[PDB]
């Protein structure tokens, strides 16, 4: 149902809220996803490049792609949904109540909004992993390494940089000097289990669940939300996915997250 008053009553009692956030939230901030029919980067779409095969085969190109994506983030900002969440978390923490964010997104926009207890289940554009020793290190450097400066242009006729692998980002522990890769979960890679076991703990604790910028019935929101709802915990969706009447969940608020969510949480 679309009765807000009802949702708010639950919100008022809730002591542990879990907010699952999907692509619609980053979409509203203007982040290109490179899925859709016009979402190309040069000749390719995300599924061509976000794979270990692509990286093994052509690390320069994949790096050019991720560089580009890291750099466009300097002009996309958190929208009102990002903020409403972060300010909620803070407000409730003062009161001893908990709020967590389980996000599919890799743009660090929740972090930029001021959220703190965030689980990035698909990793982040702004972390690296050493192909060699596996160290996971935060990185917001621009450019991530000199070799990539001014690289990553999106128009198809752009010339490959074909950066020698020795000059792509390397792991700075000089005992190792291993080749870095973005700590994102590519197509065909599993999620990290340490994270899943945390998320599980969180979702078992939670007495209210919000699904924002996605639906509970779509992968990977489906891993989490049904689990909670089957224990009789309310679930509120905020999306403008236009989800057909017949399988929206408990409460639905159709519309842009930026519009719907902040009044929900005030
Ligand atoms: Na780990
Ligand atoms: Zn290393």
């Amino acid at each position: 149902s679309s009765d807000l008053t009802a949702f708010r009553e639950h919100f008022a009692k809730a002591k542990h809220i879990a907010i699952i956030t999907g692509a619609g939230v980053s979409a509203e901030s203007g982040v290109p996803t490179f899925r859709g029919p016009g979402g190309f980067w040069r000749k390719w779409q995300a599924q061509d490049l976000a794979t270990p095969e692509a990286f093994s085969r052509d690390p320069s190109l994949v790096w050019e792609f991720y560089h580009y994506r890291r750099e466009v983030m300097r002009s996309k900002m958190p929208n009102p949904a990002h903020l409403a969440i972060a300010e909620c978390e803070a407000r409730l923490g003062q009161q001893g109540r908990s709020v967590v964010i389980i996000t599919q997104n890799i743009d660090e926009l929740h972090h930029r909004a001021g959220s703190k207890h965030v689980y990035e289940i698909h990793g982040s554009l702004f972390k690296t992993r050493c192909m060699s020793c596996g160290e996971v290190k935060a990185n917001h450097k621009s450019p991530i390494c000199p070799a990539l400066d001014g690289k990553g242009a999106p128009d198809p006729n752009t010339k490959e940089a074909r950066i020698p692998v020795e000059l792509l980002p390397r792991c700075e522990r000089k005992s190792c000097n291993g080749l870095l890769r973005p700590h994102v979960v590519w197509f065909g890679e599993t999620l990290d289990s340490d994270i899943l076991t945390a998320v599980e703990r969180e979702l078992e604790k939670c007495d209210l669940c919000l699904v924002v910028g996605t639906s509970s019935i779509v992968y990977p929101a489906a891993m989490f939300a049904p689990q909670v709802a089957s224990r009789g915990v309310p679930v509120a969706e905020f999306n403008m996915e236009c989800t057909p009447a017949t399988q929206r969940f408990k409460y639905h608020f159709e519309g842009p997250c930026g519009s719907t969510l902040p009044p929900a949480l005030e």
